[PDB]
């Protein structure tokens, strides 16, 4: 009795940091914008696997972002720690979505991100100062890739970096837990921490976005205290984990494509385009593609019924050869325009240009200060995170030429 199914298990795990899982390549190749999958609990759901259809469905308000809905597509038991939890605007639909998102946009404008560049460069070179002073070997994740965005997002939020070991540990536990209880505990750890910060700011107004939300919107009853906690937690976790993963995966990927890494070093005007290509190619945030239909939607002859879960798999859409010629070739010179690594539409990543700024500063700094950087272990020996979380590696051993 054959085991072939027409609803393969989803998600799949990467076997190479920068390649689609074998099962995803299969979905990429199968014609049609949609494909059935089976989630961890046996429920069937749709995945979107082509680029233009992914944009269209991300733009369709009939695909709700409401994670509290019973039919929202959960890809791991740990999701249940989010289904029964208060809801940042990543999980809201218009019109509620806009009222909450606009409370935070002032910290992520182009003018603010520009103003942050000297501060980001200082943080980047500070952690490189310390890592290089100590000499190889080092774990790039714990010594550089994680602390840099953590320090940056703490200052943006007004979260004291002195507490970094606490919330770095909680952030990891929340995002990578494979059971609801572990994720729920980390959620509650972070919430209790953030609730105390709020009360402190009500005594002594503080800097940063959390300080501003306490002094203004909270004081005016325009955001619930618990929504403020959920909102700060979203930005804190998003600010830590995603950028850190782009750094480690970009280093791995660039060292596996030395001709392009050399071309990048030789002409730094290529770095912004290289960042876009790396974002398209590494597409680390499929876990951010879940949707639930609130009405029937006809998609190129296929029918999404009201109440069905839909996952917009931007990593697969980003390998659509009708948009990106030879889509599985890394090409830092190609047009990676219109990639979906940050989503599309009303929920397109609030932090996208901070992430672009941090990756540019980081790649230039590594090429400037550590041109002899190389992995200290074979790529095959790295441990990749599973497809139920943000893609990446939890450790990245590196070495380099030690200058005394
Ligand atoms: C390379 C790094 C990053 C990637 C690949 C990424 C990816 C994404 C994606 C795909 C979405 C859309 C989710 C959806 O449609 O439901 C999203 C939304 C979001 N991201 Fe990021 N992100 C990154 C970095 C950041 C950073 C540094 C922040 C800083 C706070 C951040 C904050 C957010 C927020 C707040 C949202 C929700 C926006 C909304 O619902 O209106 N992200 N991100
Ligand atoms: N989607 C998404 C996304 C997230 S980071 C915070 C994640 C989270 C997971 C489980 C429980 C609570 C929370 Cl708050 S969900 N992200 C990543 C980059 N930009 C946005």
């Amino acid at each position: 009795t054959p085991q072939t199914t027409d609803a393969p298990a989803f998600p799949s795990n990467r076997s190479c940091p920068y390649q689609l899982p074998d099962g995803y390549a299969q979905l990429r190749d199968t014609p049609g914008p949609l494909h059935r999958v089976t989630l961890y609990d046996g429920r069937q759901a749709w995945v979107v696997t082509k680029h233009e259809a992914a944009r269209k469905l991300l733009g369709d308000p009939r695909l709700s972002s409401n994670r509290t809905d019973d039919n929202f597509p959960a890809t791991s038991p740990a999701f249940e720690a989010v289904r029964e939890s208060p809801q940042a605007f990543i999980g809201l639909d218009p019109p509620e979505h806009g009222t909450r998102r606009r409370m935070t946009i002032s910290e992520f404008t182009v003018k603010r991100i520009k103003g942050m560049r000297p501060e980001v460069e200082e943080v980047v070179h500070g952690f490189l100062d310390e890592m290089l002073a100590a000499g190889p070997t080092a774990d790039l994740v714990s010594q550089f890739a994680l602390p840099v965005p953590s320090m940056v997002i703490c200052r943006l939020l007004g979260v004291p970096y002195a507490d970094h070991e606490f919330f770095q540990d909680a952030s990891k536990r929340l995002v990578q837990s494979t059971d609801a209880q572990s994720a729920l505990t980390a959620r509650n750890d972070l919430a209790g921490y953030l609730d105390g910060l709020i009360t402190q700011f009500q005594t002594e107004p503080g800097a940063g976005l959390v300080g501003a939300l306490v002094a203004d919107q909270l004081a005016n009853g325009e955001i619930d205290r618990e929504e403020l906690i959920s909102t700060a937690m979203l930005l804190l976790i998003a600010g830590h984990e995603t950028t850190a993963s782009m750094t480690s995966l970009s280093v791995i990927t660039l060292l596996d494509h030395p001709e392009q890494y050399a071309a990048l070093r030789a002409d730094r005007s290529l770095v912004p385009g290289a960042v876009e290509e790396l974002l398209r190619y590494l597409a680390i945030a499929d876990i951010a593609g879940g949707r639930v239909a609130t009405a029937d939607i006809e998609v190129e002859g296929q029918l999404i019924r009201a109440g069905e879960g839909v996952i917009v798999v931007n990593s697969i859409a980003n390998r659509d050869g009708t948009v990106y010629e030879d889509p599985d070739a890394l090409d830092i010179h190609r047009s990676a325009r219109h990639h979906l690594a940050f989503g599309f539409g009303v929920h397109q990543c609030l932090g996208q240009n901070l992430a672009r700024l941090e990756l540019e500063v980081i790649l230039n700094a590594l090429m400037d200060r550590v041109p002899t950087l190389r992995l200290a272990v074979p790529v095959e020996q790295l441990v990749l995170r599973p497809g139920t979380t943000i893609q990446g590696v939890n450790e990245l051993p590196v070495t380099w030429h030690h200058h005394h």
